[PDB]
């Protein structure tokens, strides 16, 4: 599923992401819009490590969820990274705080760093009603 910028916001918000260790609702929104475009879809191979990004946040194989493919990975987030393309996000939010609990926050997604950090986020969540 793609969803549309302020029905993710609200779906989100209703998850319990809206400043989640620090992070506004913003800063998730425009992760998810670098990463994935809002698809719940989205996966990403990466032939160098061979390790697949899945979803809307783009979480990583290596570390976070177990697709059984990826050389020597773990799961932080004990799922299946199925649970990642699931069109119900709650999996993903559940998985995306666990990112977040860790030394980096929500710097651990590069594309954070690239288009989100020290830039307007505020754009992302406007008119939405939340
Ligand atoms: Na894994």
């Amino acid at each position: 599923k793609v969803f549309e910028r302020c029905e993710l916001a609200r779906t989100l918000k209703r998850l319990g992401m809206d400043g989640y260790r620090g992070i506004s609702l913003a800063n998730w929104m425009c992760l998810a819009k670098w990463e994935s475009g809002y698809n719940t879809r989205a996966t990403n191979y990466n032939a160098g490590d061979r390790s697949t990004d899945y979803g809307i946040f783009q979480i990583n194989s290596r570390y976070w969820c177990n697709d059984g493919k990826t050389p020597g990975a773990v799961n932080a987030c004990h799922l299946s990274c199925s649970a990642l393309l699931q069109d119900n996000i709650a999996d993903a939010v559940a998985c995306a705080k666990r990112v977040v609990r860790d030394p980096q926050g929500i710097r651990a997604w590069v594309a954070w760093r690239n288009r989100c950090q020290n830039r307007n986020v505020r754009q992302y969540v406007q008119g939405c009603g939340v």
